[PDB]
């Protein structure tokens, strides 16, 4: 998160960060025994990471749960990112509490101008390379569907959509992909792509999650 601020432990308790020997990619806890990510953080052998603030030192309210299961969007394209989507059940169910806790799905999706909460463990520099060991939070609107598609023309899909700061030097970064969009206390966005980190005309963008509540509740009550 570049231009953002320190959460606080345990202020975003549904934030996992997903871990293959180090951190790289930021996932949300939907409900005890499943994640939601980005399908391009898809990597076997994933332990999830709950309960985190400080990734580097053991705090006291860590849960460590390896993966028994992912599943990328039937539909993910890894060109276009359109899709941009995973599930990952733990072997396990987290304890959960006021500083572990799932993040509700939407019922409906998000306007234009709604703020949002954006956080995670990625860079904190538009330009060289800073990683923070605590989590970072960022508070941002989502922008229209004619700006964001002038931002990036032929390449905004109805999954996806633009939220940030026009102007630049607030915006998720590397090693945020995966992580919470959360508005109106629901999960609205996965943090997907971007071209750099907090340039001027060129902001976040996300997936649309309330495009997928059908696929995700079928998904956990089959597997
Ligand atoms: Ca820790």
């Amino acid at each position: 998160i570049v231009g953002g601020y320190t959460c606080g432990a345990n202020t975003v308790p549904y934030q996992v960060s997903l871990n293959s020997g180090y951190h790289f990619c930021g996932g949300s806890l939907i409900n005890s025994q499943w994640v939601v990510s980005a399908a391009h953080c898809y990597k076997s052998g994933i332990q999830v990471r709950l309960g985190e603030d400080n990734i580097n030192v053991v705090e006291g309210n860590e849960q460590f749960i390896s993966a028994s299961k992912s599943i990328v969007h039937p539909s993910y394209n890894s060109n276009t990112l359109n899709n941009d989507i995973m599930l990952i059940k733990l072997k396990s169910a987290a304890s959960l509490n006021s500083r572990v806790a799932s993040i509700s799905l939407p019922t409906s999706c998000a306007s234009a101008g709604t703020q949002c909460l954006i956080s995670g463990w990625g860079n904190t520099k538009s330009s060289g390379t800073s990683y923070p060991d605590v989590l970072k939070c960022l508070k941002a609107p989502i922008l229209s569907d004619s700006s964001c598609k002038s931002a990036y023309p032929g390449q905004i899909t109805s999954n996806m959509f633009c939220a940030g700061y026009l102007e630049g030097g607030k915006d998720s970064c590397q090693g945020d992909s995966g992580g919470p969009v959360v508005c109106s206390g629901k999960l609205q966005g996965i943090v997907s792509w971007g071209s750099g980190c907090a340039q001027k005309n060129k902001p976040g963008v996300y997936t649309k999650v309330c495009n997928y509540v059908s696929w995700i509740k079928q998904t956990i009550a089959s597997n």
